[PDB]
């Protein structure tokens, strides 16, 4: 028991639990397409709670970009993958969007980011490749990543 929240010296922390139960200082990230369809997978809850869908289209983000919304004091990262859900995202393009997250996080002082198992749903990706890539991109950052796995 320690009052300071220490990470265990890791990039991706695997925890089973609901992702929406995360703190206000801890930001959410997930992947979606350019068409932005939340009506599939975990994306549904983010649309409902954070009201991201229109705002994302309002900002106009396309493949290789990230759309972020400040909501409840935390950030919400929408990694824009490819045009639609029927399209398989590439890891390189996903990497592009991952880079944008780290750049934003460090800039604002966001040292806490949680995400679900991205690259494991309609995205059709292999987590072994996805996770390792995230683990490389964020390898040298003060960003505490925790994946909520259901
Ligand atoms: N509220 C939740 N909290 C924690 N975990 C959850 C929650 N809801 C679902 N999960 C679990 O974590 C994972 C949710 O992430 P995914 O949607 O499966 O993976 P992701 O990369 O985010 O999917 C995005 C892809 O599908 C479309 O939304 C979009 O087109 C994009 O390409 C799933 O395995 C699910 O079981």
């Amino acid at each position: 028991s320690s009052l300071n929240e220490d990470p265990e010296g890791s990039r991706i922390t695997y925890v089973k639990g609901d992702l929406f139960a995360c703190p206000k200082t801890d930001s959410l990230a997930h992947c979606i397409s350019e068409d932005c369809r939340m009506g599939a997978g975990i994306a549904v809850l983010f649309k409902k709670k954070f009201g991201g869908v229109q705002e994302l289209l309002n900002q106009q983000k396309k493949s290789g970009e990230v759309a972020v919304l400040k909501r409840d004091g935390r950030y919400i990262y929408y990694l824009i993958t490819k045009k639609r859900a029927s399209h398989k995202p590439t890891y390189e393009n996903l990497q592009k969007s991952l880079e944008a997250m780290k750049s934003h996080c460090l800039k604002n002082g966001v040292t806490d980011l949680s995400m679900p198992r991205i690259g494991c749903g309609l995205d059709r990706l292999q987590w072994e490749n996805v996770s390792a890539m995230i683990e490389e991109v964020f390898e040298a950052t003060d960003i505490k990543i925790t994946v909520y796995t259901l």
